[PDB]
C-alpha cells in the first residue's frame, strides 16, 4: 500500500498544504510516485514521517531532521550518529518537559491567586 | 530599584534583540522611567516579564499575551477574563505535556531500535 498526501494529511490532522510544505522544504526525499505519477508514501515512508512530525514537534531545526532523514537512508554507516542525534534529543524533551512543568506550576499558582 | 532592559536580559537568559521584540509587539506597557529617562524594570515590571515568557514558552498567540497584559493594565474589572485565560492556558498546557510525552516515548523506541547490534 502506497499513500497519498490527502491520506497521510487526513492520518495526523494536517492539512495538505501544510504536509506539501514540508515535502517543499526537502523532508521527503524518500517519496516515490505511483502509477499515476503521484507522490506516494509506504509503509516504511510513514515510519520516517512520524518521526519528522515527532521531531519537529519538539523543537528540532529542520535543517537537523533533514540530516537524520539523509543519515536514515545512507545505511547502518550512521546507526551510531543516529543513536546519538536521538539520545540527544530525548535529553532534550526530557527538559522540555521539566521547563513546561514548571510553566504550568506558573499558570497554576497564577489562578490561585485569581 | 529598578533594573535596565540589560540586565534584565542577562537574568532573563534573553538576548537583547529578543527583550527589544517584546517591547515592540507592545508587551511592557507597565516600564517606569529612571531619573534620566530610560524604560527600566521594577520588581513588578519584572513578575510581568516571567509571566509573558512563561505564556510565550508555552505557545501563547503573541496576541493573547498582550491581550493578556492590556487586562492586566485595565485593573481587576478584567478578572474574570484573566482569569479564564489562565485556565484555558493550563488546559493547554497540560496536553501539550502528555503530547510531548508521547513524542518522547517515540524517540525512546527509535533508540531502543538503533540499538540492534
Amino acid at each position: 500500500m502506497y499513500y497519498t498526501i490527502g491520506q497521510v494529511a487526513k492520518m495526523q490532522h494536517l492539512t495538505i498544504s501544510q504536509i506539501r510544505y514540508y515535502d517543499k522544504q526537502g523532508l521527503f526525499p524518500f517519496l516515490q510516485r505511483n502509477e499515476k505519477g503521484d507522490r506516494i508514501f509506504n509503509e516504511e515512508a510513514l515510519k520516517y514521517l512520524e518521526m519528522i512530525l515527532c521531531l519537529k514537534n519538539t523543537g528540532m531545526p529542520i535543517q537537523k531532521i533533514k540530516q537524520f532523514i539523509d543519515w536514515s537512508m545512507e545505511g547502518d554507516s550512521t546507526i551510531l550518529h543516529r543513536l546519538k542525534l536521538m539520545k540527544q534529543q530525548e535529553a532534550n524533551v526530557l527538559q522540555l518537559i521539566q521547563d513546561t512543568e514548571k510553566n504550568l506550576k506558573k499558570i497554576q499558582q497564577k489562578i490561585a491567586k485569581y
